[PDB]
RNA sequence: GAAGACGGUCGAACUUGACUAUCUAGAGGAAGUAAAAGUCGUAACAAGGUUUCCGUAGGUGAACCUGCGGAAGGAUCAUUA
């Protein structure tokens, strides 16, 4: 299987596709994880480090995330199956890079990290601005400026 | 001595701009309370495993942690020329 980047598109002939996103649930109750084995892939695809759309899982399900160079897993603690994650795979686009002028999520981040700024760009028709305050991974990006 | 006309004086109503009082519709956003077999932790109650609480300022998935100055509603009404 592959798929489109976004769902909220119908459209088979839209610009943007990659692989399928897929998971381990791992131990027993009271100690069980979710395990993303594709994520440097997809991270590559998307052309992002691979912390920032793990990290988002944790921020919306309120859960805790883990990273590991020794072992080179991603983890979203808890069991996170099928729909849990697979109703919302869009999130990581839908609510930062679509365009509100156009639904082509082309788009750039650039981070101030000494003056607490995140500048967006988008190429589809030019919008361009900051990522939104209220939103939860502002505080994660800027103390992990991207490479 | 009839119709009619100039001038005053009451003043309904009409046009135009502004102010204002009630009721009422709405993209999208951000909160509160029911219900008690969803999810990730374990902040408080016994020294609750870093005593707790107040004012102020900074910081984070969340509960919350840290700096400065107070309170006991403390776990000491007491410590010896």
């Amino acid at each position: 299987m592959s798929v489109n980047v976004n769902r909220s598109v119908s459209d088979q002939f839209y610009r943007y596709k990659m692989p399928r996103l897929i998971a381990k649930v791992e131990g027993k109750g009271n100690g069980i994880k979710t395990v993303i084995v594709n994520m440097v892939d997809v991270a590559k695809a998307l052309n992002r480090p691979p912390t920032y759309p793990t990290k988002y899982f944790g921020c919306e399900l309120g859960a805790q995330t883990q990273f590991d160079v020794k072992n080179d897993r991603y983890i979203v603690n808890g069991s996170h199956e099928a729909n849990k994650l697979q109703d919302m795979l869009d999130g990581f686009i839908k609510k930062f890079v679509l365009c509100p002028e156009c639904e082509n999520p082309e788009t750039d981040l650039h981070v101030n990290p000494k003056k607490q700024t995140i500048g967006n760009s988008c190429k589809a028709c030019g919008y361009r601005g900051m990522l939104d305050t209220h939103h939860k991974l502002c505080t994660f990006i800027l103390k992990n400026p991207p490479e």
